[PDB]
């Protein structure tokens, strides 16, 4: 009975970061400040622990007490499928409070617990495909910061820097509200043209555009991208409209990738395959409710001979990418010329995703998710 | 480097069984006799081992030397996805010698090795869903043995015995060549009616018919089954014809389950979903080339909200069933009134799939695949 879960705990602590998020939820660099971060811990009878990080609201007491503890406490931690399905079945009646984000942090903590318990990296437990993987440099949303990402020329200069760092692929996130003049398709294309000019034809280029363009605007964006040899166009329209994506993919020659933000996990992603709403599937640990369903989405895509690109940085997504074949990249970012991604986080002693000068991220040979957690820092910086 | 594979070994031994296979490959009870059986062993630097069983031809020297050793030796055994994909990529150029059967035994041995190494049952490593599962009694193909499975009445009598044993579901395999008069749709339906009469309306009933009926004969069989409230019809036609199954499913009200024997693993099974060639998907460790791709098939089906029923008995299939939700049964069989399934095999010290009196199979709490191997018996009974 050493494998039985005895405790579920949340520690909220302050992290110092220059990353801010605007009113729409987009990241930007700004003043160094302290932000509240949460760590979820699952503990078993024998004292073994698994941990994962998320925003405090996602693991607030309402959610832990009403849903999470009731599913987990007293259960064999290795029954990840049963526990995941139990939590999933409680979402419908949760008054919209038990979200996929909550499922994700719980599932990740359970995987970390299994890996730490067995002394195994998560991707090795799943069944490894690769120990290193190419990363694309994922550029932060556009801004109005002088020398930052304010002009098309700003994107081109930053792209040169990224190529020097070793990235073999680069993804632009272009301008979005509340940027004063945004969005504008012509501006987005000028940024794309500036980057292509700067890096030449042998660097892979992708764009993740304003996410609420009309069909006609997304069509015009896509056409412009084809002339620049871009590899994909990502989420240029509201993904709640499967039909719009079917239409856009049918019209555009450039591959459309998605859905990133759509609900319904692997079940709804199957519908994207069936409807021909994308050329390349998308998944992500946070987007589909954990490592467990992310793996399902990867397998789903593979059975159709499709790639499925994994949204998001951090260990949880890196381990999905390392355990699977049909994904071209790990997404490393978001990046901005004002910030140094390789500096990491104050609550981690080292990077979860270090990248060599050839543009390969090497999965750390550390058990569980391999997050090198600075528990002392977290204790010294507690809120609640 | 303790996890590096150092050896791949095959031991052929004699097992005493009353099971024979006719020239078409169907099992029947006959004289007790000795049959050659193979055990594949994968060993790592630290001396840890994983084992799996198969027919000797499937792991003969040609296949071990030309393919299996070249992929496995010197590799981290935990890289199951990489090793599986490497073997898969060698099938095309293998002059038809590297079969899904070979991939399956290799993948199974790798899973057993991981589980044994960590002291974990394979389904717990994957991520457990259930520790016990309902089994259906899977009845051997029909025969011409008096009191065996020679008449419709014989099926009904055997079905009564199975309900007493605890089975909540029963699947008939009906008469096939080389049975002298077979096949015959009206006889198949007489057997089905005899079973329904014997067990009443609350036992679930399935049929797996002669596998090469024409469209029109399978249609007639299906219509007949609908009047008897059967749960599914399985492989009544050549599965090489996806179109025939789409037609049959569209015409029949009774659920069609498949494909069992079709090649192409999870990739081809996706096409069965897309074409609507079945109502319930089918997979099996031996049919799709291992535990790894059987899991993929289960996930594929789950994303479409479908069940995927797992073909075959033994530990390897039981662990797939135990790790997943969208499968109603474990297939326990093949069964015949002349044989006692619960007697097991001479080369296993106990059953991999013991069933309680309520018809639940309990997954053994033993590491790896949990096969309780009698290594001493195997050594005393060696051939090569
Ligand atoms: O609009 C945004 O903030 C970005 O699209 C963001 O969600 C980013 O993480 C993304 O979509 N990457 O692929
Ligand atoms: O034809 C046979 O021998 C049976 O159909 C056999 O393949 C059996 O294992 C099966 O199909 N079970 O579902
Ligand atoms: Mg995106
Ligand atoms: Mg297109
Ligand atoms: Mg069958
Ligand atoms: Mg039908």
């Amino acid at each position: 009975s050493h494998m039985i879960i005895t405790d579920v705990e949340v520690r909220v602590f302050r992290t110092t970061t220059r990353r801010h998020s605007d009113s729409a939820g987009h990241a930007h660099p700004g003043p160094a400040h302290q932000v509240e971060q949460a760590m979820l811990t699952v503990r078993t009878e024998d004292g073994q622990e698994g941990h994962s990080f998320t925003a405090p609201e996602i693991v607030r007491p309402h959610v832990i007490e009403k849903f999470v503890k009731k599913v987990l406490i007293g259960e064999d931690h290795r029954d990840r499928e049963r526990l995941w399905q139990d939590l999933a079945h409680w979402q419908r009646g949760s008054a919209a409070q038990l979200t996929d984000r909550t499922l994700a942090v719980v599932d990740c903590a359970l995987w970390d617990l299994a890996g730490r318990s067995l002394g195994q990296p998560v991707y090795k437990l799943i069944g490894g495909y690769r120990d290193k993987v190419l990363a694309y440099g994922s550029i932060m949303c556009g801004d109005e910061l002088e020398g930052g990402l304010a002009t098309p020329e700003d994107y081109g200069r930053f792209a040169e820097t990224l190529v020097k760092r070793g990235y073999k692929g680069i993804k632009l996130h272009t301008w979005m509200p509340p940027v004063s003049w945004a969005p504008d398709v012509k501006m987005d294309l000028k940024a794309c043209a500036a980057v292509r000019e700067a890096v030449g034809p042998d660097i892979r280029l992708m764009i993740d555009a304003f996410h609420w363009y009309s069909r006609t605007d997304a069509l015009a964006l896509g056409r412009g991208l084809e002339k620049l040899g871009f590899d994909w166009i990502e989420e240029p329209m509201d993904e709640q409209s499967l039909s719009s994506y079917k239409w856009l993919s049918d019209n555009l020659d450039i591959p459309v990738v998605g859905p990133e933000s759509a609900a319904g996990k692997h079940w709804h992603r199957a519908e994207w395959i069936k409807a021909g709403a994308c050329d390349i599937l998308r998944t992500g640990v946070n987007d589909v409710g954990g490592i467990t369903p992310a793996l399902k989405t990867m397998h789903l895509a593979e059975a159709f001979g499709m790639e499925c690109e994994v949204h998001g940085n951090t260990a949880m997504n890196l381990h999905v990418v390392a355990a699977t074949k049909n994904c071209r990249w790990y997404e490393r970012g978001l990046l901005h010329p004002f910030l140094e991604y390789d500096d990491g986080h104050d609550y981690l002693k080292s990077l979860s995703d270090p990248m060599d000068r050839d543009g390969f991220v090497h999965v750390p040979d550390r058990p569980g998710l391999g997050e090198d957690i600075d528990f002392t820092f977290i204790d010294n910086n507690r809120v609640r």
